[PDB]
């Protein structure tokens, strides 16, 4: 037909225009499988009537929807290849994905995008039983395609949908045909939703989610929510299901609501339909509400996930099953009340986390196995909620959250971080319909998951009277949860709770008309009673999470700092492949992206692969849900549960002497929510040998769990015991050019022109490739680098302020090489000036003392000019000629830690293949260190001292010189670098300067002593 | 082209369709003018760049829009008419007009109208200057069009349009060619928007307000607000003009904001363009804000409407004027402070009225005169407040009240009062946009209104989230003005003000889920401190208004009882033409409109034609600015003025001995706002003759005033003063049939079957048609019948009470009738009973004492069953032979006047013509009545005794049994009711019982005495 045809639907433009943002799109609700069978349902069993087009479909690319062929609405094009659907097609190879963080992919010219619109023409030809189109209702369901689409059915045109996180369904009863049918979706990678899209994420398209057909009866259940009341205590529960249904109304039907624990019914309720009167006009003849009574119900929380099964019958009087639908009911309260967020009556701390949906390989498709490695994951790291950056999530992943406890932050497809002003569009009542449909249609989805706690009304659109709006929208329709939003200074009126991005703990930051005051600060503003949530913090690029602790420590020393949701989850990094068929992970830019945010991509605690980054073991043990105080030989264990005793936690200790163990033994943990436990440790050792004694206690989980397996360590802590303080002569020979030193099978040589150690050998072999050196740099982090790039530098950056002082390109000049033959030991005293421009950065003045043991003793003491920048480290680096399979030290670890996150390193004796002590993070940076070493081995060699170090096959210039992993190569022997001091990593946020001083290496003058012996 | 043809355009059914309000549409905006002169828009002189279209178009009419054939878009029909633009085509014969209150005219299945949807094509062929398409923007504003209508421009579809009461405006500049171009406009008359348009009110449809052409430049100014701030003294001011501009931005645009006080620069601002930071992406670059100090303004206000002129310029650096858009400014803030609405600091006392756009003639249709006539009437009846009922208004009406002193509540064209339940579409989320752009973009026109004081959210559409959502979204936008609305129990969350329709002074009703509190009652409620204001309340339907004085005495007696507004101002009658051309006032259902709600859209003050019922009067004397109070000789006049002094006002008194003047005096009025001036009266006279002294003091406006002419009464009081109370026989003839009793030329003849006075001659002249007989009914008022029709009877209803206990069909029984000749006088005594299917209603028992002076005192003593309903009345009733041309009476006129609305009626001696003691409302019913008369002379006849009256052509059975004025006929002489006892009229609402008790004849028994002389 004519008006079927591209030249008349695509003439419109709907997709230029906010005011149309669907045509034809059936009511949102909550998930619907229309069970003919009550206990199917009950049990969750796949209905018949439910059925899945997810498969093999065929797909043909064009460069824009006019380029579409109308004979495309009738047969499958020639050119048309078969894909997998739900599928980004950027996966696929037909157009890039584009990495940019606030920059809109298009040019900005709302409601207007480009004209070379990248269009994904899907189609299916599926059959339909006979069935289904004789009676009742046969609806298409497409839980997610990005950006806006066209449907088509048999060449007729059904309908038109925007906002590509929630789902768009559509009624083809009126198109199907039993038998063969065909559907045809023109997708649109830019629409004018695109402009509330503006996700710091990768840009891609397609039908990305679930593709499915339901089939109703003519006589349904449309919508129903559940509402759960209580009591002062929780002993009593009403259960509140209101039930709306469509079609023909008759006196004969019935609604019945069941609730069930497992295979024990607990409650139920039987009405006609018609509801109470509630204005001049009567009531809803097509609602009723059933209300439910609950005798001491199991409570819901991410501690204890207890769940009901609610199952809702639309049947008659005389008992015919008409159709019946089902909700996993988890009985819970959320309430602000007095400035504190409760959970159940109990003030919630929030380990939080942002999560995009996003996988290496399949793009933005997400599937079951993917969420579940994920939640296991997260609460095997002590965090017990989620944040839904910054769209509405698959549907199955709330459900997972509902099963495995998880607090979840619902948040609205709405972000417009790109406009001038942020609230450009926010603030305009044109767009206000667009916007109304994103939040409302969210809620209309998922208002019914217990996981659910927060509603979001999205990020960084500013704050305009749009948000003030739909907030009270929310509030009216659904008063169960608090609404957040961050935008426009993250303390507007659109929000119950103080939500800010990035506030750091002590320290102000006065933006103009958004500042981002100091957490602690932000709570006591006049006027201020909220609680405060982060909904961004501890960004997690690369290297980082340095400062988390001091976040930790504030949210347990302030009631309404209740925590926040660290960014974030999960690497976005995508799979690219090199010309020897090797997958490597890519970032901004790698795919002709352009203008793109280079590596800004990354900013998980966990790999793409779902590989953990060293940062989360931090994350894990500042929200550990066990605190520990030592008084004596008396440990005091505190519960930051709120509703589980600790029914499934033994707590092991062990005190040590340097690493030797000495003592240990198991408690069991009996300790209530937020109770505390004291356990006696017995008279422990006393050893007259030398050494720090370290008592190190572990809570273990004997027992498998959902979520963890038997044996899964959930918390720790180490505190230093007491302490018992410690209590051949080498041939010199002088030459125009070295100083050797002879003992034994050893020797020293030391280049009189350079001032260094340059070569040491063991019999006949060296074991230098390079000369022992000092360093004051490292390979900048994400957080040295910040948003700094070649093209626009950023003054304010470590980075920039290091490479302007000439840190990276000083010079050094000997002032100092003089010999000295002892007593019993050689003496080579050295003074180096780094010097850049004319001025002396740093001054080192060391001794090195060879006994006739032949331990060299390294003393350093440095000078750091007052005006220069803080350098990043101050140590010695060389290259070692011999590669070891393993590295031995007594130190923290066992993972990488720095002196800003060191909090969840152990000091033990440690031994790990050379390849742990490099993180392989994908934009290379200084990477391996180890804090707080006392004892370092590598092959034959022995550090000793009070260090930190990296070793690994990499040099600090090739890390900074590599802009990927995949392309380093080990270089010739092995990289150690020994610093007495280095400086934080930061990572507040990484895009400004986010060391503390407290972690600044800012005192002038420093001194480090090291032992080197075989 | 195959897409602008209608086949396409009418495919999608946008019609029916509430995610599609409009397409193409331009942003609402402030009133442009595009003035290219800044002197011209300092004077408001007209602009060449604003054309009008008003005048003759092409019209054609089709019962459904596919009837329409495609040749329209190119050439004008064959059977096409020349019609007036603006119009509605119903007033030109083409459709019916259908009055329907509630319930809606099409089947309620939304979004779906009936296939049947009359359209109306309306074509305009004009001529565009070159200038105009030389360089910038050609847009068209359609001012009103009811209901939906899509727009082609020489051809081409240009958009779509619903809301028929906000304009609608597009840009032809893309369409428009030089010379002669041809508009064609397909207006339906049904659409989804018609199922938010459900005012009770005429459905008519058409282009019924302005078109215009507005010529922009390129570089514009696209919206502009002003705000006034003010000091705790209202010394101080600030005006913040906001200005916005859309085109390419230049270094060198500017934006001058002054304000000028007639002829005077009182402040003037200058800037470029470039706002304030507001988020962390920046400011707007196209918005500026001028801040302008204004030392001691002149502020707004009702009383004194002061205004100056805002000049907004866009030009250039140099000084080249771009263009000038202009406002009338008035300072004033409007807030509520604890409990109260307060303007400029005082406490607001709205009298106010109820206004919807209505002519008898044009229908729908509003012109300046007819504005201004209201304006004035409303004025000089001391109104100072009107609402919107129930949509935005005219434009030019703001400027009117700006001008003429009138608050106003501007309200969105949103009602639903059909839909079951009323909220089934405002608590919808998928009409939410819809909704939204009615309440948006009415603000984005009103807000710089100063006479708009209130935001209302529409009217009877229940109470939803969508109301909450846009309560916020105003309050966001526009906090400078309280949001009102009334559905939902009028106490919702989703008003600032408690408003409810027809809630009593002291009578709950406790209506489910929404009751009517007593006002008193509803201020105290638990937790309830809002301020109390009548969205509608002292229904004026026909002969109404009973009890209004009752809400004026609890408005003046409660700080928090505001005041309301009055339903309604105007009837809304129609105007029809008989066979014999004769113009008559027609009602629901006069056009074949079925269903339809008869007379109820006649709730006016005026008629049609601007005449004022006689309510009107009460009206003015209870909301009269000037309250007395009198102590001895001593007046107090207090000033209900919150701004103005007495400056144009002066006392007159006078004293009057039953309707003699004895003195008189003037004193001018100097009392402030809200003061008190104590005016001793002069000695009054000690007449030694008998009778009732009464002052009676007015209030005069020597001068003339924008709304009044010089001598204008605008106030006024009577009190009782001193009162000194005064210190041939008739031969008798006895027949079988009759007593016949003379004196002189007089004789009397009481008939002895039936018991009454049965004739009277004067000399040989009979001076009776119909004997003199108790009555004890009346003509049912609208009031008296309320919602009860001859189909589905209102059992509660006093008319079906009255006909239920056979008080229309009582029948006179004779028990006794005797006569007795006394030493100087003939004793008539009567006693009757009146009986309905074997139950006594009433006994009346007579003595008829004719003296030989011709004076005949009759005696009735009437006893009446507690069990029957209370009648009407309780008087006489005779048909006289004669028809004299005036009556002259000594008691409360000069207008009707009964026992709940007498209190604004003077005690005097009044003399009309006869027509002048006959109301003509539309509906006929009892009418005419006079109260507390004493004495009543009508041809030779003298009534004395204390007792109501109407006199007139048409007896109470013909009134009773016409439903339409035009339809009575004058009856042969005159019918005289005296009543010793009439009953209230209620008015409180027309649909339920509203005569409070007070004012019922439920005594039992009653008694007056007449005497009847020549
Ligand atoms: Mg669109
Ligand atoms: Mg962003
Ligand atoms: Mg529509
Ligand atoms: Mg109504
Ligand atoms: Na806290
Ligand atoms: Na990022
Ligand atoms: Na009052
Ligand atoms: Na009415």
């Amino acid at each position: 037909m004519i008006t079927d045809s591209l030249a008349v639907v695509l003439q419109r433009r709907d997709w230029e225009n906010p005011g149309v943002t669907q045509l034809n799109r059936l009511a949102a609700h909550p998930p619907f499988a229309s069970w003919r069978n009550s206990e199917e349902a009950r049990t969750d069993r796949p209905s018949q009537q439910l059925r899945s087009l997810n498969g093999e479909w065929r797909f043909a690319w064009f460069p824009a929807p006019e380029a579409v062929p109308e004979s495309w609405l009738e047969c499958d094009l020639p050119e048309a290849d078969t894909v997998v659907v739900p599928s980004n097609w950027q996966m696929h190879g037909y157009d890039a994905p584009i990495y940019t963080n606030v920059t809109y992919p298009i040019t900005v010219n709302p409601p207007f995008v480009p004209t070379e619109n990248p269009t994904g023409c899907y189609s299916l030809t599926f059959n339909v039983d006979e069935s289904w189109l004789q009676e009742g209702q046969t609806r298409i369901i497409f839980d997610g395609v990005n950006s806006a689409f066209h449907l088509w059915c048999n060449g007729r045109w059904v309908g038109y949908g925007q906002d590509s996180r929630l789902p768009s369904e559509f009624d083809l009863s009126a198109f199907l045909r039993a038998g063969e049918n065909r559907l045809a979706v023109m997708v649109l990678r830019w629409s004018d939703g695109s402009y509330l899209e503006d996700q710091d994420m990768w840009r891609m398209s397609g039908i990305f989610r679930d593709v499915s057909l339901l089939h109703k009866p003519t006589t349904q259940i449309s919508d129903f929510h559940v509402a759960t009341r209580f009591n002062d205590d929780f002993s009593r529960a009403v259960l509140e299901a209101e039930v709306q249904m469509c079609g023909e109304l008759r006196d004969y039907l019935r609604v019945t609501v069941s609730l069930w624990q497992g295979e024990t019914q607990v409650a139920s309720g039987t009405a006609p339909f018609g509801g109470e009167i509630i204005d001049e006009r009567g009531g809803y003849a097509d609602r009723v509400t059933l209300r439910l009574n609950v005798e001491n119900p199991k409570l819901w929380s991410a501690e204890i996930p207890n769940l009901y099964r609610a199952v809702v019958e639309l049947h008659t009087a005389d008992g015919t099953l008409i159709e019946a639908e089902a909700c996993d009911v988890g009985f819970r309260v959320v309430r602000i009340e007095n400035g504190l967020l409760l959970l159940n009556g109990k003030p919630l701390l929030i380990r939080g986390v942002n999560r995009h949906e996003h996988h290496p390989l399949h793009g933005q498709v997400m599937d079951e196995q993917t969420m579940v490695q994920d939640i296991l994951l997260m609460k095997q790291n002590n965090f017990n909620a989620v944040r839904c950056s910054h769209y509405p999530n698959h549907p199955l992943w709330y459900t997972l959250c509902d099963r495995y406890g998880l607090y979840v932050v619902d948040e609205a497809n709405i972000e417009t971080h790109g406009m001038v002003p942020m609230n450009r569009l926010t603030d305009d009542p044109r767009w206000l319909p667009a916007m109304s449909e994103r939040v409302t249609r969210m809620v209309q989805r998922d208002r019914n998951h217990p996981s659910v706690i927060i509603w979001s009304l999205g990020n960084e659109s500013g704050h305009g009277a749009n948000h003030d709006a739909l907030y009270r929208w929310i509030k009216s329709v659904d008063p169960s949860r608090p609404v957040q939003y961050e935008g426009g200074g993250a303390d507007t009126t659109a929000t119950d709770i103080i939500c800010p991005m990035y506030a750091r703990v002590d320290e102000d930051q006065p933006f103009p008309a958004v500042p981002k005051w100091s957490i602690k600060k932000w709570l006591s503003l006049p006027g201020e009673t909220r609680p405060l949530i982060l909904c961004e913090y501890a960004h997690a690029m690369g290297n980082s999470l340095g400062g988390f602790a001091k976040y930790w420590q504030a949210f347990r020393q302030y009631p309404r700092l209740q925590g926040g949701f660290v960014w974030d989850w999960v690497d976005q990094s995508l799979i690219k492949y090199d010309e020897n068929g090797n997958p490597w992970s890519a970032y901004g830019g790698d795919f002709g992206d352009t203008p793109n945010d280079r590596q800004f991509c990354m900013n998980g605690l966990v790999f793409a692969d779902r590989t953990p980054h060293p940062a989360l073991t931090e994350a894990k043990h500042q929200q550990q849900f066990f605190q520990f105080r030592l008084s004596g030989q008396t440990i005091e264990v505190t519960s930051e549960y709120l509703f589980r005793h600790s029914d499934n936690e033994l707590l092991h200790w062990m005190v040590a002497l340097d690493g030797k163990p000495l003592a240990s033994g198991e408690v069991p943990l009996d300790v209530a929510p937020q109770g505390k436990q004291l356990i006696e440790l017995p008279e422990l050792p006393q050893p007259e040998s030398a050494g720090q004694l370290w008592l190190t206690v572990r809570v273990v989980q004997p027992n498998a769990t959902a979520w963890s397996e038997a044996g899964h360590i959930s918390a720790w802590q180490q505190w230093r015991l007491a302490e018992n303080l410690s209590v051949a002569i080498p041939h010199l020979t002088t030459s125009e050019m070295d100083f050797c030193i002879e003992l034994g099978n050893k020797r020293w040589q030391f280049n009189r022109q350079s001032g260094f150690l340059s070569q040491m050998w063991i019999g006949d072999k060296k074991q230098l490739l390079t000369p022992l050196r000092d360093q004051f740099t490292r390979a900048p982090l994400d957080n040295d680098i910040g948003v700094s790039e070649a093209t626009r530098i950023d003054p304010n950056a470590w980075v920039e302020r290091w490479k302007a002082a000439g840190h990276y390109q000083a010079e050094a000049a000997l002032l100092q090489c003089t010999a000295d033959t002892l007593a019993d030991a050689v003496l080579i005293t050295t003074a180096h000036a780094w010097q850049h421009q004319g001025k002396t950065l740093f001054i080192s003045r060391k001794t090195y003392r060879i006994d006739g043991s032949g331990q060299m003793a390294i003393t350093v003491d440095v000078v750091v000019a007052s005006d220069t920048p803080h350098p990043a480290r101050i140590g010695l680096n060389c290259q070692l000629a011999q590669v070891a399979e393993r590295v031995n030290w007594l130190g923290l670890g066992p993972q990488e830690n720095y002196p800003d996150r060191l909090t969840a390193a152990c000091f033990d004796r440690w031994d790990l293949p050379l390849s742990d002590m490099y993180t392989p993070y994908v934009f290379p940076s200084e990477n391996g260190l180890r804090c707080g070493t006392r004892e370092l081995n590598y092959g034959p060699h022995q550090w000793r001292g009070d260090f930190q170090f990296n070793i690994s096959r990499y040099s600090q210039q090739q890390l900074m010189e590599t802009s990927h992993r995949h392309l380093l190569h080990a270089e010739e022997g092995t990289w150690l670098n020994i610093d007495g001091f280095h400086m934080g990593i930061g990572g507040d946020d990484s895009w400004s300067p986010s060391v503390s001083a407290e972690f600044q290496l800012s005192a002038g003058r420093y001194h480090y002593q090291l032992v080197w012996c075989q």
